[PDB]
């Protein structure tokens, strides 16, 4: 009832950085690594992390990853690059977590899920995170998810299986916006689904 | 997708402050320019502020203006005057939202209503935030509020339609005292309801 | 309606400082004073201390303390020791709540519970804090419990009675970490547990 294994985190973002903040926080279990990859900076806009001491042009990963001193008895490497289909080599260890909003990723999630799959870890990615406060967040497996949804469409489409998928299923063309409530729910769930997953061996 | 409308907030203590973050950290949407309008200083009690990095002394709108350095991309303007008669036209905007309390708030917050709707915006305040924890937080019409409320029945009294009422409907006479959980839950509904406020605008 | 009567919290770890904040933050009601016995000190992995201005080697009561400065409606009593046999005259006060950190605590927390009683206060303590996310929180009084636990069959087993138990129901044998969401949630609840039996102090 210690920690094991690695999770990476691919997306530092305003959901992103939720889910590290629980990850890190995790005791008598979790992981013993987690890797944040995302190589942007923290701009004015970026409260949640100004308010937890930010500062403005440091990298979001570098942040996060300031977090965890000398001491602290998992390890937390901030990866400060943007993910390419030719840096897929940052890629690896038992789950791998994507999480970045909109359409204009999924070529990207779709061949990071590829490589970490071909690698042997389980994998898991959002079907949509926005919404005003109450939305339902679910999980399903990609097999099972709702064809209507343009994100579980093309997954569907690319051949993905055995990949777990979370979200409200409300996406940048549906009329809400994003909010701290309904992305503080989104990274609940998903930090519960990684362990799932990291349970797994 | 992108920020739009005003939203002034009158009273910024506890719950007031906790919507101004919430609205403050909405991305693709939400308002443009957020005005918080109240007379108060942080005392020692303001945990909730001390604990965000506010100083005793300071105009809690101050405060929450000071998170909106030079590169936001939205406007918030913290104004530190109490509403009264005299200012009423500081009141302005698509939707105006009353989180007042202390003493005795019903005759101003009667006022602000009648006031924000001649000027055309829409309407919100509370019906009750005391209790311990899982109350309900429930949003209604005015003219559909339950008739047991003596919020409702006030406001019913004094002539107010078109108007949102958030809240537990426990109140300073209820045994229940104002604990932090129940004011993040009403704060979360109150952000949700703004936002469809703005929309219909 | 004001601040009345005295909370012991036996505990000042993860959930315990959680249950402090909570009932440090209660406007309108709430305990006038809260006795915080830990003997612990800030570590690195303590992050949830680390992320609001504790320093490492601090006591977690003193760094609790430290917040209700001069000014402030109520006073906290840090006191920086472990509860024995020795020194169970330190529990005082109207309700005793017992959220001891690290395992092994049952045979004091039953000592905690029958020498409370004695003084006339109300007690509560959990059974079992365990959990990955959305885990029901249950409250239950020790005679309805379910002696499938082995925290209630324990205290059943040491004639146990009168006394609230708050949990999970998963403990350090079940799979399940300790995630920051699940505290909060246990937290929430014995925040309201407390605020329930100290109506009339
Ligand atoms: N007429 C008014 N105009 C603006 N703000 C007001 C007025 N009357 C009261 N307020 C503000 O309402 C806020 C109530 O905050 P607080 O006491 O923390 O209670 P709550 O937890 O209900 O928000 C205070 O900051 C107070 O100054």
């Amino acid at each position: 009832k210690v920690p094991h294994g690695e999770v990476t985190l691919v997306g530092a973002g305003r959901l992103g950085f939720r889910t590290a903040l629980n990850l890190m926080q995790i005791h008598r279990g979790g992981p013993e690594r987690i890797k944040v990859i995302d190589g942007q900076k923290v701009s004015a806009d970026d409260l949640i992390f100004r308010l937890m001491g930010a500062k403005i042009g440091e990298y979001k990963v570098k942040f996060i990853e300031s977090l965890a001193c000398d001491g602290f008895s998992r390890t937390v490497q901030g990866i400060p690059e943007y993910i390419t289909g030719d840096n897929l080599r940052l890629i690896g260890g038992d789950v791998v977590c994507v999480e970045i909003a909109g359409g204009d990723t999924l070529p990207i999630t779709t061949e990071i899920i590829r490589y970490a799959q071909e690698r042997g870890a389980a994998t898991i990615s959002t079907m949509g995170v926005f919404g005003i406060g109450e939305e339902d967040v679910s999980v399903v497996d990609i097999d099972e998810a709702d064809p209507e949804n343009p994100i579980a469409a093309y997954l569907q489409a690319e051949g993905i299986h055995e990949h777990v998928l979370v979200g409200t299923g409300k996406l940048i063309r549906d009329w809400e916006p994003v909010t701290p409530h309904v992305l503080d729910r989104v990274s609940e769930v998903m930090t519960a689904e990684i362990l799932k997953l990291l349970r797994g061996a």
